[PDB]
């Protein structure tokens, strides 16, 4: 009734009720959206986190990995929301990039088994879904990822910040496909957000030292960002996948729209 | 009903029908908008096209080079909505280069007369009423300015890439100011549009070599573009602009927004 | 007498006299550098090709896959240049995907085994070569890595242009690690250039929309390209990698240097 | 004989023996350049300051304001290398903002003409130059200013900032018309140098407090740099002008180099 009002979205990405994905969705829903949800593989456990949202959506496993869910994807959507039914809006919400490429392990430690891994959730799984789901939107639709800015290197993050940079690439060449259903791909550039997994990527380490590196990062980035950051609150980020979903930015596609507080924009 | 009801919003740079100011205004009262405008200086035509407009909205003076009328802007602004009310937006949407600057004459020849009196239009004008306006907007307001995309050089553009790339420059500080009044600035990097003085220019009247290279990038921008592009269609410009408008683009400021069909996102 | 005199470089990435690396060895050797080589599998062939250098260099085996060739690397260059000394210079220059993850293969039918295995070889690869040799590398050394700009999206190059965009952002980290010991690590992006493969793919050995979408690439590069552009003369890149490698770009790294004909910098 | 050797070349800039543009020079002169410099109103002044260089070179007057000189500039140039001798390139090295576009001010508080003014020697008479002496520059020759990267806004260099992000804007123009004749045009983006101008624009002012600002600078910026940086040594820079000013970029044009230690390439 307000936002995306009649519109059919699935959501990956949810394992804990910190999950930006958990937002998104809670967001999405508040705004008129009937979800369907994606998982890994503690079904169990994130059914129990999905009863908490604010309606009900039908929950589909999808290991991002097996290209047997990923082949069969499409049709469990569609028994999901209605045969004759297309879905509007993705939202591509995963991320993985083990310890040892990991604040952790100096950069060269990563075996490339590990960084491959990662690539392949992180990056090459947005193309998967793209192909997977994309003969099943609408024209008008939207694609969307979760992005961070990996055009500068910086402490920790290391083959996590390849595989975003990988990840943006992805996105043009993915956005030149979805352009032929009529669909937009897009992704959202987040500044930090105190889900369970950044409290634990690290700190968590490197070093050990801290939690209140956590801490620092957050006042750190509220005064990078001319207008403010708290990393505990997700709502500005959901807010700004959910403008992405709608119709109000339909001439934009292959980018990333930065919901960061505007700290990329400043030096200090 | 909609995006942005209730909402006080500024519009400048309205000059016709084919303004993409006008189509910024007309989807601004479609969406709940209460608006005030800005005109230059042939207020009569000003006034007759604003007429058209879905819903009668006052207007008022202002050369952006006129220190005084920048002065009373506030003031004039405040009577026309009611005292004690501000502004939830501001739309900056002017933008001038004497024919010097533009088109066939040598890039070399410009008058930095010419040169200063486009950049005073087209730049620092974005400063100008940042720095007016500010003092009576809410928190959680909008600036966004009228763009394109200056990152490459380009013919026939020329002092008008120049004016843009320094147009970004200044709404990454003009970010910094509207931060202290939770004030987001943001602009939207807009393709080529066919208003009246595109279309003259197309047209040849700034030189017919200069009117053929703009006919070729117009088609290549909708080759390119993922999503395609129609330069007769300033909607979807004016869709993206009440976007950054709303409350669902809460945490993008000193930014650009590209509402340009994908394009500057492919090499070919 | 010259740019690199007593400078100890180590060169890989020849394949045949076409490859970019032989003139980067043949520039690097007409200016005083001693050279150690790296070749891949037809060392045979790579054999015949390297004597036709102006002085001769030893040639050791890498196949960057392999993780004993990696291991043994510093050990085998050490032997070669004498122990006691070391390296003033690295220049990666190898790179490969699959046929899936190029051409006329639509984007989203490369297995990620096809992609993972290409950027293995273009961008991890840097990493470890990195890994490899800074133990034995000189302070005020230089690493440069041979990119195309991947910040644009295209067609044919498809997964190939994913693999550079990881390759930029490696460079960043792996400049950190070079940073500890003096060295630089920088990338030249080139403009495309003719080798045996890129002539067989223009060729239509990938299909021929894919040879035809090249070839317009190619002549719009040279349009652009403000000092025009000679995809039949890779010298002027092997200059710039020599530029890098020698002491007068001493403050630069992590970074990218065009080497393109300023073709980047143009829109047209 | 070594570097710049047989080069002809117009060095401008030149204030203080702190300025970067001593540097350039001295630098080029040490790899065997023959320099015609360029100077403002205190020719008394830096005539003495010009002495203590390397070698003995003619100095002119320019004002780049001053219409009369840059139209005679090319006439003066050529009395001074010797009729049928043209030049290979030519060190754009000034700058100037009134102070109340610098960190005193408020950024709204600087008045146009004063930001006309800070543009005009900044940007536009990069072209001016060019303009002037291009028409006796010979092929293979190359343009060079001096920029800082403008691309996020920071404290106190506010319409400075502005004006470096015209100056790259003009850049890409600039080489358009110098490729013409077979001539390069790139800017050199350093990072921060103690010359007696950046020791004044501010710390003195803004604030007061600091010329430990100055210091707390040059300790951030050496920490971000992974090869470091050391504020008080220009000799870096003036390595880089250098190259550009040889034959060893032979393929680059219409961009930045940046002699900033890799900082622009960290987030930190
Ligand atoms: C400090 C400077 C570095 C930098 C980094 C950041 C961030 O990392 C921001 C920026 C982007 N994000 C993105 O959100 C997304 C959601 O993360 P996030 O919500 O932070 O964490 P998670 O809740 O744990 O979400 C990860 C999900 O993934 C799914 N997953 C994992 N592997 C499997 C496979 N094999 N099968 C199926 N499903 C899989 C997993 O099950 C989870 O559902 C993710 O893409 C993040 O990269 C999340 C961030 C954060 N701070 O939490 C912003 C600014 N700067
Ligand atoms: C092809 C590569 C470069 C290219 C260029 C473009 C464009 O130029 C686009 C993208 C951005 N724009 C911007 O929109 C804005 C609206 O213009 P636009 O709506 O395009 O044209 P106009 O209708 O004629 O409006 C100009 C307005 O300005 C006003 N103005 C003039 N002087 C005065 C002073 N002294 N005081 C106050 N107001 C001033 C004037 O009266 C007009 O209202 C403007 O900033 C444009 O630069 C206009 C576009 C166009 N196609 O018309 C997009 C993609 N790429
Ligand atoms: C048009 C838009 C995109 C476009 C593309 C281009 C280009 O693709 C340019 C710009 C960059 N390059 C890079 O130079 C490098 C040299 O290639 P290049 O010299 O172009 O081709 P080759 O001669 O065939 O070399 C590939 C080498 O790699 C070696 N290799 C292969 N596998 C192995 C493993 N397993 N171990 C060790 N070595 C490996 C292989 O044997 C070869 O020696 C390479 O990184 C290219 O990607 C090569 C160019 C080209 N025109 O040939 C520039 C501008 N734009
Ligand atoms: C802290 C983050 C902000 C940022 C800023 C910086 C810098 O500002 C660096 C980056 C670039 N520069 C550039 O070098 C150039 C030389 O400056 P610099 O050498 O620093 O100072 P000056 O010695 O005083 O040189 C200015 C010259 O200009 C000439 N000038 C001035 N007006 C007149 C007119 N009317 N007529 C004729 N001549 C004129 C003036 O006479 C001087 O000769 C200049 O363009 C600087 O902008 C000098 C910097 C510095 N730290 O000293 C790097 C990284 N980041």
């Amino acid at each position: 009734a307000g936002l995306l009002d009649g519109k059919r979205i699935l959501v990956s990405g949810i394992i804990t009720d910190s999950s930006i994905a958990f937002h998104i969705a809670r967001v999405a829903q508040e705004q008129g959206a009937q979800l369907v949800l994606t998982g890994f593989d503690r079904l169990r456990l994130i059914q129990r986190i999905t009863d908490r949202l604010p309606a009900k959506a039908p929950l589909l496993e999808l290991d991002v990995q097996n290209e047997e869910h990923l082949a069969s994807l499409a049709g469990r959507v569609t028994e999901a929301i209605g045969a004759g039914n297309k879905l509007d809006g993705v939202v591509h919400s995963i991320g993985f990039m083990p310890q040892t490429g990991m604040g952790i392990n100096p950069f060269f430690d990563a075996p490339y088994a590990d960084v491959s891994k990662g690539i392949h959730i992180s990056a090459y799984s947005y193309a998967s879904m793209a192909k997977a789901l994309l003969p099943i939107m609408n024209p008008g639709g939207s694609i969307v990822g979760m992005d961070f800015d990996p055009s500068r290197a910086m402490p920790a993050y290391n083959w996590m910040t390849v595989a975003k940079s990988a990840l943006e690439s992805v996105n043009r060449f993915v956005a030149r496909e979805a352009g032929k259903y009529g669909v937009r791909s897009n992704l959202v550039a987040a500044g930090p957000i105190r889900t369970l997994a950044m409290s634990a990527i690290v700190g968590g380490a490197l070093g050990e030292e801290a939690g209140a590196q956590i801490q620092l990062l957050e006042e750190g980035w509220d005064q990078r960002a001319p207008i403010g950051w708290n990393m505990k609150d997700a709502t500005p980020v959901a807010k700004t996948v959910c403008a992405l979903l709608s119709d109000w930015l339909p001439a934009t596609t292959g980018d990333i729209i930065y919901a960061d507080g505007g700290a990329h924009t400043q030096l200090l």
